[PDB]
């Protein structure tokens, strides 16, 4: 652990992190629907659809073990309500023991198989029922068909959206915010879904941990404090760790990564965590996250309208996903694998000491690079991280990065893009996207654009002379720093931030963990 | 008081300040017009109107105690000239003692009651007659009706516009500029106006002193040299003074103000001057001035077309007005008041050390603030200054600040905007606007916009997510740092700089002094 | 009624207008709260605050005539909910007769005195519940203190926000049914009863203005809008006159006609008149800016943020004047004569358009140098104001989406009022208070007048140097009013609800309150 430099004594010296969240105190119980539902304290919510009948009526099919509640939920009373996706109603009544109970439903539409986006809308409606209501228990009755992965995603998303991050509130903490202590779930074939519960709780926290790092502003979350947080995480999980400082980075000749950080008051810190299975290692994987804790753009300052310099604390979202994956992997302990979690962390600032547009810098593999724009800093840091990763001798290198704003014009805010030099690895990532329910789309590395990276003076240009397809150009540049290892690159610039809710998504934690686990 | 850091040895280490100005050497005398005007030397100017007759003829009403000059001034010789506001003519003639004299007039229009804008137009025409003419004496004959405040305004405005600031001239000083040594004034009921003369001279210098600080560039006028200047002023006036440095500001937890200054080579300096009357103190007042000695914008750099980064030495105009008020109050010594003159002085710069867009910082009242734009820095420094002010236990807090460029689109360059949480205090400011002749207009604090300052992570956002009425949003933000004290906020971003003349106005010195003096005097007088 | 020109046969030739709305079928009953609440039918919502406990718990005080609902409303249950402004919960349950009812609340915060903005938040929360409701009755129980004007504002806002404009949809909602009954429990119910039918009138005036504003510029053009005004006048038995191009040329309205030169739609000048049956003691002209589409002209709205896609709303001032005509023609005030005026046209790009730099002559003989074809509203108003002053009225009030600078001075909530007469300004401010449509007085600063001095024409249309554009526009308009008390209401910032993507109908209620309460009555 290194000391965080301060300008004034009021500058923070660590990222506040909540490990023991209220979600972790919730006791989860799963019951089979065949035994009927007991309707007692708290709120009991039925998830109901009506296939093929758009905005069709609500009908409750499950057996309910209360005559009063069964009478309330008969078809004649329920048919006045409809299943329109995201719609909900609350019910009040006295049960057979003369206790008042609260019941309701969330509409799940008319399409038998819900997409991750549909299921998220269902969860958001459920969370509105949890907020502003002091409940000790929620019970959820599944009258829809979900596979095991989608059941886990429901739980992960519920936990994540319910959790409210108050680390930076002082005088404006929500004085009414209370969390349930119990969650009941009724589902058909419950025994087959029970193994998903604790996996969902792990995936939730890896994702929420990533969100905590992302949302932490750049005065709290800087290269020293972020690498310190990684050390503490490794200590908690018994992972091996190494933080490389400037002197070691100079010895490794990491000139592209070091140049980006020249202008910052925070020394560069390179994170290397390692998980190794106890048994024979059958696969070795390097996960590389882009870790720019604030991106001002440098001398190519983000001053253009719409460049959103105020959100650029999120430019370490890739590092956060890799560290959240380390939480999940260190918790779940997969066998037969060795995983390296890597991030070349730095901050891109304006200073007398900053690198300049036009500088020619030398990466750790000897390639000279002409810098065309100091705001294309992520690919420079990743170049040196990829050289480092390939020296580890791994089977797969996967990097994840908020690399190019063009991602918003190609895939938008819902799907990440994956690029790579190896179809088998790309297909493994796409399969992990399916089982994590974090959507990714394969995009091409178009070799015809490579000539636009030819530099008159250096071995290569950082940016293209003509091509505006920057996500593809960036991938061509990165490809030059992986010589003979299967490699894939996930550009999460469009999917990292939830603009409607003004908070991170923690995108990539579950994708990467499913990738490690399914291998 | 503190050493000014330098990058090279040629960097200045103090603000040059002229205290003993040529205006202070002018001997002023007021005579009653009923005794007639003696026309002996120099230039004699008649202020003449023609009520109800647009561009009507010049006719001189005064008795003139010279037969030759009286003959020149006959209606018949004056009829080719008219009273159009701001027009002037010069006359040359020999008086009864066979000495050559210069006589003329400035037209005051056809509307009996002159506004501040009209009176300034009259003064500017008079000043053109003083420039490029080596005169030892000016005499002004009021053939128009002015009340006591407008007469004082005439002199203050004359003194201020006549004064030429040459502190930064080296090889291009004006070799021909000579100041008059005598000013004569003829007016009806002269005895009632005589007390306005030395009041005008005090108000002139408070305003010119503020102008000197504003016009001083940011290499001369930085947080250290500006606070050093305030100490020197306090010492000359026998005011109590305290300059708070970074270590004391850290102990007071002023994280909003300190964050703005992080990127500067100049340490933050918080100015606290105090005037206290001898005897019973009936009212305690805090005047808070925005003191950004240069506003680059920070990482939200002022790079957009029209952002005027080259004029941002003027972002301490609020502090300048407060220090000019301290000069006037410390000179005039009102009774029954205790006045605190406050400014959280710093510089908003780009550096490896600067605060960043998105940072969450903690104000001295414990409120966490999400920074949405480093160029909304003034309201961050004022938030901590207002917390400091309220801890003094005052009856009124009035802040004055070049806060929002939106003022140019609401009131423009003539009228300042006042916002506040207390109708009585707002009305006192409006009354002070009337008697100082510095115009201000009351604008609302619209509470419906407060929710757009709600932050997802911090207690409050610095800037709004959707509202473009930035002067109102900034006021809503400042209101969060005043808990239970009458408070008003004067946004002078639009009125501080005279774009036509390329110089400061020193706006607010006379407004704030009139505010203090009118409060020091019981309403029964 | 003039024929609407078409480019293709699919171009619409009228504005669709709904007069009979579901709101008009709601039977409203007001009951005194001191007698307890009948809750056996429909949806019952309690308006609840908690002074002295910020976001504190909900507590319901009223006695209710149903044992099941009384148990739901026990303190132990409602303390699970909080009063944060706009927060709501509602539950369905069976009453003592085993009939389905729904009961809930809207939180009204912790400050006893609600502003109009707070009351809008409460109403929006209520309307969200209504747009998912099929019970035939809503009952609202005021356990908060509201004055008579604010209670009327509650009803108007409830009606306006509840109503959904479906004129341009090709289908029709499976999720709600409009209520047939509205019950209100409030203290002093007898004094609030007279506000109900006034609110219903004010609602439709605002909704009518909203329909004209929201109607797109292919539906709402100078011909179809003046045709709609004629139809309204006929239904209300107002006198009406539409001036066409030949009459406008005879009246020498060169400023207004220049703006419309580039349009395929002929200019149409709307003049409706309400005259009281008794002696006329006061004459008022209401002048609304009626640009049915503002492209900017050759000064095209191409800059970032210029919002050319929303510029069907540049006739919001005309819409407010016509909605006021509906309210005045319906309430029939005494002793007044009201002229409702709008110089209607469209600002387009064409070989026939006026150009930046053109010098045009207004109907009072003043020549104007055009500095920007997108400052077209003040040109149309100049001629409208000359026409208005020739009517010999006591007051001229104009209302207009005139200057974008309003968004930077007062924003989206308060309109600005300017004028040449302090008494008339104070009357407008009082109408703002009793209509609950907020306005703030801004100055006409005479020092800026010299920037309208033109080198060649009598006056410049715009300033080259002064950025206080709302004040400069007021100085320009003031030159077309010679000797009559005049006020100018700039609604450019408040007229469109950006969050809800719909008009506000701002100004109908303000102007009607001015006309109803202008003349003191003893
Ligand atoms: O890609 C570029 C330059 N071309 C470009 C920029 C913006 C839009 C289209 C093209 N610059 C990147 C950078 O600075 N990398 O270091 C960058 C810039 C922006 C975002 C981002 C993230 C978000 F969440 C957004 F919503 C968003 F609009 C943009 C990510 C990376
Ligand atoms: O208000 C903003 C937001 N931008 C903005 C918007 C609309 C118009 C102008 C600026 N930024 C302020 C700031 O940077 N505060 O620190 C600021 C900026 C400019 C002036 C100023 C002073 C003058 F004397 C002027 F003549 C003038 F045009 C502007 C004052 C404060
Ligand atoms: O005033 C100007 C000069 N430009 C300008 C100056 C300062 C700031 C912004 C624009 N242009 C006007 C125009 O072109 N009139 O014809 C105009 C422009 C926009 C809106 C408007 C209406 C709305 F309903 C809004 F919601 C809104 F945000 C803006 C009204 C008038
Ligand atoms: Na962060
Ligand atoms: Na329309
Ligand atoms: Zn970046
Ligand atoms: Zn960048
Ligand atoms: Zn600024
Ligand atoms: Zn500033
Ligand atoms: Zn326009
Ligand atoms: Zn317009």
């Amino acid at each position: 652990a290194s000391e965080v430099p301060q300008v004034v004594s009021l500058d923070p010296t660590s990222i506040p992190i909540e490990y023991n969240t209220p979600i972790h105190d919730i006791k989860v119980q799963v019951y089979d629907i065949k035994g009927g539902c007991n309707v007692e304290e708290g709120l009991t919510i039925f998830l109901v659809n009506n296939p093929g009948k758009e905005n069709g009526p609500v009908k409750i099919s499950s057996k309910v073990n209360d005559k009063q509640v069964s009478e309330f939920l008969k078809d004649e009373n329920m048919e006045k309500f409809n299943v329109k996706l995201g719609t909900s109603k609350h019910f009040y009544m006295f049960n057979d023991n003369k206790n008042s109970v609260a019941v309701g439903y969330v509409g799940c539409g008319s399409v038998a198989d819900l997409s991750e986006a549909d299921m998220k809308r269902v969860v958001l409606s459920l969370v509105t029922m949890l907020h502003d209501n002091k409940l000790s228990k929620l019970t959820v009755v599944f009258e829809i068909n979900v596979d095991k992965n989608l059941f886990r995603f429901f739980l992960e998303t519920l936990f994540y959206e319910y959790m409210t991050d108050e680390r930076f509130k002082s005088t404006d903490k929500n004085v009414n915010m209370e969390y349930i202590k119990h969650l009941g779930v009724y589902i058909n074939n419950a025994d087959t879904y029970k193994e998903e519960v604790e996996k969902a709780r792990v995936y939730y926290f890896g994702t929420y941990y990533a969100s905590q790092l992302i949302a932490a502003p750049s005065n709290y979350c800087n290269p020293v404090s972020l690498s310190n947080a990684a050390v503490e995480l490794a200590q908690k999980l018994n992972l091996e760790y190494k933080i490389l400082g400037v002197k070691e980075l100079e010895e490794l000749k990491m000139g592209a990564y070091l140049s980006v950080g020249k202008g910052s008051m925070y020394p560069n810190k390179f994170i290397h965590l390692t998980y190794k299975s106890k048994g024979d290692v059958k696969k070795k994987i390097a996960l590389v996250g882009k870790g720019i804790t604030f991106d001002s753009g440098g001398y190519n300052l983000k001053a253009a309208p719409g460049s959103m310099i105020d959100l650029m604390k999120f430019d370490m979202s890739g590092c956060a996903a890799v560290l959240g994956c380390a939480y999940c992997v260190g918790t779940l302990k997969p066998e037969n694998v060795e995983i390296h979690f890597l991030s070349a962390v730095c901050e891109n600032m304006v200073s007398k000491n900053s690198y300049r547009p036009g500088d020619i810098i030398t990466a750790s593999n000897g390639k000279t690079i002409e810098v065309g724009n100091t705001d294309a800093e992520g690919r420079l840091t990743l170049a040196d991280a990829l050289v480092y990763a390939e020296k580890l001798g791994v089977d797969y290198i996967v990097d994840i990065a908020t690399l190019t704003g063009a991602m918003l014009y190609s895939l938008g805010t819902s799907y990440a893009g994956v690029f790579g030099n190896n179809e088998e690895l790309i297909n493994k990532i796409l399969q992990s996207s399916k089982t994590s329910n974090e959507p990714v789309w394969w995009l091409p590395i178009i070799n015809e654009y490579r000539a636009t990276l030819n530099s008159k003076y250096a071995d290569i240009n950082q940016i293209s002379s003509s091509v505006k397809a920057s996500s593809i150009v960036a991938s061509l540049f990165l490809k030059e720093f992986v010589q003979n290892t299967a490699w894939a690159h996930i550009d999460i610039a469009g999917v990292s931030w939830n603009f409607k809710a003004r908070k991170p998504k923690g995108f990539g934690v579950r994708l990467l963990t499913e990738f490690v686990l399914n291998d």
